[PDB]
DNA sequence: CGATCGATCGATCGATCGATCGATCGATCGATCGATCGATCG
């Protein structure tokens, strides 16, 4: 880990090896990127918290692979839960 | 060992408000037709 960490173009490698059967959509594969790893949370005492968790939000036209991309997701993400709008209801997301 | 209310959440229906659309009343300028007339030369 320590030895690709200093490599060359690090993050462009990081990028490039998101979902590598999907063409073009480099601001997604950014925006894929950057969730994965996400920020750094902060609990000032006394005071409110700070969440560190990236939002992604893709809207785009039949076709794109949209979906595909929550596909690549599910599977390279630690723990993963996929959902879907008309599958879910307000009880099978909060508690039951 | 059996009979009677209770709470929950999915599933279905339906009724109510709303999005969508064809129609008419009021208007008007684009296109045209004719009259007016000032200008030109035999
Ligand atoms: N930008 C793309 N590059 C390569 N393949 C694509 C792309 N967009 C869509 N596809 C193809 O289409 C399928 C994705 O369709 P889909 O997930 O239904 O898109 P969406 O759900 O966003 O409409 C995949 O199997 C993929 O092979």
């Amino acid at each position: 880990f320590r030895k690709i960490s200093r490599d060359r173009g690090i993050i462009d490698k990081i990028i490039s090896s998101m979902a590598p059967s999907i063409y073009g959509h480099r601001d997604i594969k950014t925006a894929v990127a950057c969730s994965l790893f996400g920020g750094v949370p902060k609990n000032v005492n006394g005071k409110h918290s700070i969440r560190g968790d990236i939002n992604v939000l893709l809207l785009g036209d039949p076709g794109t692979a949209k979906s595909q991309i929550l596909k690549y997701v599910e599977k390279t993400a630690h723990r993963a839960v996929f959902a879907t709008g008309q599958g879910a209801s307000a009880v099978g997301l909060t508690a039951s």
